[PDB]
C-alpha cells in the first residue's frame, strides 16, 4: 500500500504545515500537523475543555463506528516551547492520503495549552518520531507509521515541504519526479527516538563550506533552524543590523535587508536554504525588525533542523531495520 497527501502551509509566514487525516466511520477529516519530532497522534475532540477551544474541528468517538476506548490509557506530552496537551485514548481507523490503518491509537485532547486554543488552523498533531516517545500510560502506543508500516510497499515515508506553497507527505514510496540529482543517504541514530543524524558542515552565502560534525533532529514540527551559536552567529555577521534581542527572543534583522543563503552538509552533498526562506517577517505588525529564521539551539539541548532546512530538500525518512534519512535537491 501507499499513501500521499498534500499538506498546506497554516499562514503566510509557513509557521507550520497541516495535513487532512481522516479519522472514525464515517470519516471524521481533522487537518493535522505531521511533526517528525514527537510520536503521539493527538486531536481536538469532543471532550477538549470548552474554554480551550477556538474554531478547531474535532474529533467526536461518539459519532464513529469504529471508536473504541482504551480503557485505562492517558497522555500527557510537553513540547520543546513550552506548549502541552494530555487526554485519553482512543482507538480508530485513520487515514492519510488513501492509506488506512485499522485500530489507530487516537489521542482525545481534554486539556490544551494556550499556544493551541489560539491557533485555530491545528486540529492536532500526528507523531512520526519513533514509538519509543509515545506517551501514552500504561500501555505505550505506536504511531500511525509503525503501523502502517508493514502493509507499505515500502518502509519509508518523504516529505516535500513548500516554500510559501503546498507540498506533500507520501508513505510507501519515493517519487522519484519531486526532486533533481540523487538522494544521499545518512545514518540514524534512534538513542534519543528522534530522527537523529549528523550534517557534515556548513556555508554562509557564497563563503567557504566549513567541515564540521553537527548533530541534530530532522523535525517538520518546528518551523525553524536550531543550530549551535557558533554557526548562527557566522551567519548573522554577514546580515548589516542583525543583532540577538532578549527582549525578543532571538536574532532580528532589518526588513531592509536582503539575506544571504545557508548551505548545510548531508556527506558529500550540499542543500542550500535560499536566503528568503529565512525571512519570518516583521516582529509585529508594521515593525521594521524582522524575525530571523536559523536562530541559536543554546537554550535546547539539541540542533533542529526544522521547517526552514526541511523545506529545502526532498526527505526520505527511511523506517527499515536500520533506519536513514535521505536528503535531494528540489
Ligand atoms: C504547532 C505546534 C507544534 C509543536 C510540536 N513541535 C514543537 C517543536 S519545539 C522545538 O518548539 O519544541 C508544538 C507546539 C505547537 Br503550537
Amino acid at each position: 500500500s501507499t499513501g500521499s497527501a498534500t499538506t498546506t502551509p497554516i499562514d503566510s509566514l509557513d509557521d507550520a504545515y497541516i495535513t487532512p487525516v481522516q479519522i472514525g466511520t464515517p470519516a471524521q477529516t481533522l487537518n493535522l500537523d505531521f511533526d517528525t519530532g514527537s510520536s503521539d497522534l493527538w486531536v481536538f475532540s469532543s471532550e477538549t475543555t470548552a474554554s480551550e477551544v477556538d474554531g478547531q474541528t474535532i474529533y467526536t468517538p461518539s459519532k464513529s463506528t469504529t471508536a473504541k476506548l482504551l480503557s485505562g490509557a492517558t497522555w500527557s506530552i510537553s513540547y520543546g516551547d513550552g506548549s502541552s496537551s494530555s487526554g485519553d485514548v482512543y482507538t480508530d481507523t485513520v487515514s492519510v492520503g488513501g492509506l488506512t490503518v485499522t485500530g489507530q491509537a487516537v489521542e482525545s485532547a481534554k486539556k490544551v495549552s494556550s499556544s493551541f486554543t489560539e491557533d485555530s488552523t491545528i486540529d492536532g498533531l500526528l507523531g512520526l518520531a519513533f514509538s519509543t516517545l509515545n506517551t501514552v500510560s500504561p500501555t505505550q502506543q505506536k504511531t500511525f507509521f509503525d503501523n502502517a508500516k508493514a502493509s507499505l510497499d515500502s518502509p519509508v515515508f518523504t516529505a516535500d515541504l513548500g516554500y510559501h506553497a503546498p507540498g506533500t507527505y507520501n508513505f510507501g514510496f519515493i517519487d522519484t519526479t519531486a526532486y533533481t540529482g540523487s538522494i544521499t543517504y545518512t545514518a540514524v541514530s534512534t538513542k534519543q527516538g528522534f530522527w537523529e543524524w549528523t550534517s557534515t558542515g556548513y556555508a554562509v552565502g557564497s563563503g567557504t563550506f566549513k567541515s564540521t560534525s553537527i548533530d541534530g533532529i530532522a523535525d517538520t514540527g518546528t518551523t525553524l533552524l536550531y543550530l549551535p551559536a557558533t554557526v548562527v552567529s557566522a551567519y548573522w555577521a554577514q546580515v548589516s543590523g542583525a543583532k540577538s534581542s532578549s527582549s525578543v527572543g532571538g536574532y532580528v534583522f532589518p526588513c531592509s535587508a536582503t539575506l544571504p543563503s545557508f548551505t548545510f552538509g548531508v556527506g558529500s552533498a550540499r542543500i542550500v536554504i535560499p536566503g528568503d526562506y529565512i525571512d519570518f517577517g516583521p516582529i509585529s505588525t508594521g515593525s521594521s525588525s524582522c524575525f530571523g529564521g536559523i536562530q541559536s539551539s543554546a537554550g535546547i539541548g539539541i540542533n533542529i533542523f526544522g521547517d526552514v532546512a526541511l523545506k529545502a530538500a526532498f526527505v526520505v525518512f527511511n523506517g527499515a531495520t536500520t533506519p536513514t534519512l535521505g536528503f535531494a535537491s528540489k
